[PDB]
């Protein structure tokens, strides 16, 4: 062997160059999305994301190796968490606080209606149109209702700007996002321990009904135990400034792990600590400090959901699909139908309660405009084939779901909020 | 099986979760070590690492579970480029450039000097004392030699002050650590190639020579064309400026895994992008941006450090040890001649170069100074067991050469400055 140390090996660094060439090439035409004179406030990032991912996924089907996957972990463990801090970090507490009843009951109660809507009436359509959707299921259906009502309605805001957004609808479907993508994990988690048994009773569904609560509930008293000690130990830190975000990420994961360890909800753990934390940072702690936090969110959860859409891209390209029309159809159709329905019981139940009604402007933004991704997808895709037989029917009509919510009710919101 | 969802799974959540712990208990006492009066400036933050290693590797041997370890990848992959990019984006060029000639021929010529020397003296003893150390060989005791000339000089200057410490001794112990951190891991590459075959000719050694150049000066030109790119980059990125610091860590690990990918010397491609890129950024950059990319290379650093250091804790805690008598106190004793010879030689021969002479204040600061840790461990930690069969006393060697080294001349360097 000539040149003894030289040589040529690939498989030593494939992972993290390829992964590294994917964040790259998303930073850059996102650099590249931004100069182009208005398509910033025309379309969401998510458009970006999706076309990102597509690109990336063309290029991996025209080398022809093996696509990567998120191996059901990766996930959960270091794509999730920074996503949800960043949400829920940047909370404004004046403003949330001020209406946590009307957030409250949109996020929990608007995301149980929507998923056992679109999960019962998935169920009767399967019902009816047969010989490859005959044999789905209840159980089986109501997981696929619950992981394409994690809706994701921030998105849209990109597209607006000072007017048309009041104080109350910003920070309504700020809430929306943040604790339905807690709720659509908590009812998935329940939805996929259901699946298993084919033994299920009354008694069973009043204990999937308690421990629901009981996660959630545990999840938030989790993120408050270490939202409080990252408080103390905060107010402790003045002599060594570089550390202070370094504390707040580590406490922020170990309410997320901690949570997830007992299988409590890790979503609301971190949220609440976040939460919990924030006014008590920000007090004790260097402007300098506070700065690097918000970037180190921002550019954290810009990569996590990065990769999750190249991993949407990937595959919606070069992977197996299953389409049926009766399927897709019915769920995209339902979908919106679930959405409006219940943003418009919602908003009606809600304004004989409060001074401040909602108007039709933001109950039209709310309905129409929710959009799925990064969530919905990742959830669905992390089903696996020894159960759920039909997962690669599940994620064909996620995807389509992602496409047509991201690509024409956040594309198209704009324009039909000014025909009023 | 009660309520549904609930469980205590701790084997999904066991890695993250311990190295998060690990991290907070070590920035805990991290913090609990600057609220002493004085002893930031009595011990090196190396001592506190190696402390704090010491407790966690005391608590896994307590607990009794199988005990973590690198896997010769994520070293090389994602805890090098932390270290070397703190390191090498800090290099202020104006001091740098300005005595180049000096920073070179210590770090190369002195590193060469102190890794040849204390291998073929090794070698020379160990064909003295034998029945545990008589076979040996040589190209077996050169790598040794090269991992433990790995030496980290500017852990010492948390010792000392503005005074004590010229302009030149700063940035010259600087290059020092940095590129004999370089030209280490070099030799470790050509040495481990070398093990292998047992026909080595003068042909061999030419072509090690040479290789030996080759690699370094390829990762130098693999870092140029990065930090170009990364400068033509960042003058195109005014408009989002949360990405800015993404642009420059994706860029210098780019340039850190293109330069492995062909065995060239990833740590001279990341300091050369490092260092190519630093004045076309921060003129192109918000001073935000600029701070927070400061904040992220030295939190994500320390992290890194202090990982490499729990290593060694739990390793010489946990660890399986060979020690013998002879090899151990040759090594400790040669180590520390050979580096006051080649510090004095070095500084003898330059002073007949240079205006402003190297003083004796810092030729004793670099002879009697230079501490190893952090990268003398994880080299000689990676060495396998299928070849070199006495690695166990290798590290061995190594572990008591950090723990006297920082435990001795790096906290009994102080005063012993003072009886000048």
């Amino acid at each position: 062997k000539a040149f003894p140390v030289l040589g040529i090996d690939y498989t030593h660094v494939r992972t993290p160059f390829e992964i590294s060439l994917w964040i790259l090439l998303a930073c850059l035409m996102k650099i590249g999305f931004h100069v182009i004179p208005t398509i910033s406030s025309i379309v969401p990032e998510s458009c970006l994301l999706i076309v990102v991912g597509l690109l990336v996924g063309g290029l991996i089907k025209g080398v022809g190796e093996t696509p990567p996957f998120l191996q059901s972990d990766v996930f959960f463990l270091f794509l999730l968490p920074p996503i949800i801090l960043d949400a829920g970090y940047f909370l404004p507490l004046r403003q949330f606080t001020e209406n946590l009843g009307t957030i409250l009951i949109f996020a929990v109660v608007g995301t149980l209606w929507n998923a056992f809507f679109l999960g019962g009436l998935m169920y009767a359509v399967c019902l009816v149109g047969g010989e490859q959707i005959n044999n789905i299921g209840l159980l089986d259906n109501l997981l696929f209702g619950s992981i394409i009502s994690a809706v994701d309605p921030v998105a849209v805001l990109a597209v607006f700007e000072e007017i048309h957004i009041n104080e109350l609808l910003h920070i309504l479907v700020f809430g929306e996002s943040l604790l339905n993508d807690a709720v659509t994990v908590v009812l998935y988690h329940l939805f996929e321990e259901f699946a298993n048994y084919e033994h299920v009773g009354i008694v069973d569904i009043f204990l999937g009904f308690l421990s629901f609560f009981v996660v959630a509930l545990g999840g938030v008293l989790v993120g408050v135990v270490y939202g409080v000690i990252a408080a103390f130990t905060s107010r402790f830190t003045s002599h060594i400034r570089v550390i202070e975000p370094l504390f707040v990420f580590l406490y922020s994961y170990m309410a997320y792990l901690s949570a997830e360890l007992f299988h409590l909800s890790g979503i609301m753990a971190l949220i609440a600590s976040g939460v919990v934390m924030r006014p008590y940072v920000e007090a004790n702690i260097s402007h300098k400090s506070h700065t690097t936090i918000k970037y180190f969110l921002k550019m954290w959860s810009s990569v996590s959901e990065t990769l999750i859409f190249i991993f949407l891209g990937v595959s919606t390209v070069a992977g197996s699909h299953h389409w049926n029309w009766t399927f897709v159809i019915s769920t995209l159709l339902f979908c919106l139908i679930a959405r409006v329905l219940g943003v418009l019981g919602l908003t009606w139940f809600i304004n004989k309660f409060r001074i401040v009604k909602l108007t039709p402007k933001d109950q039209f933004i709310i309905a129409y405009g929710g959009l799925r991704g990064a969530i919905a997808f990742s959830l669905g895709y992390l089903l696996d084939k020894k159960h759920f037989p039909m997962c690669d029917l599940f994620l064909t009509a996620i995807i389509t779901v992602i496409f047509f919510t991201v690509f024409v009710q956040g594309m198209t919101i704009r324009p039909l909020v000014d025909l009023l």
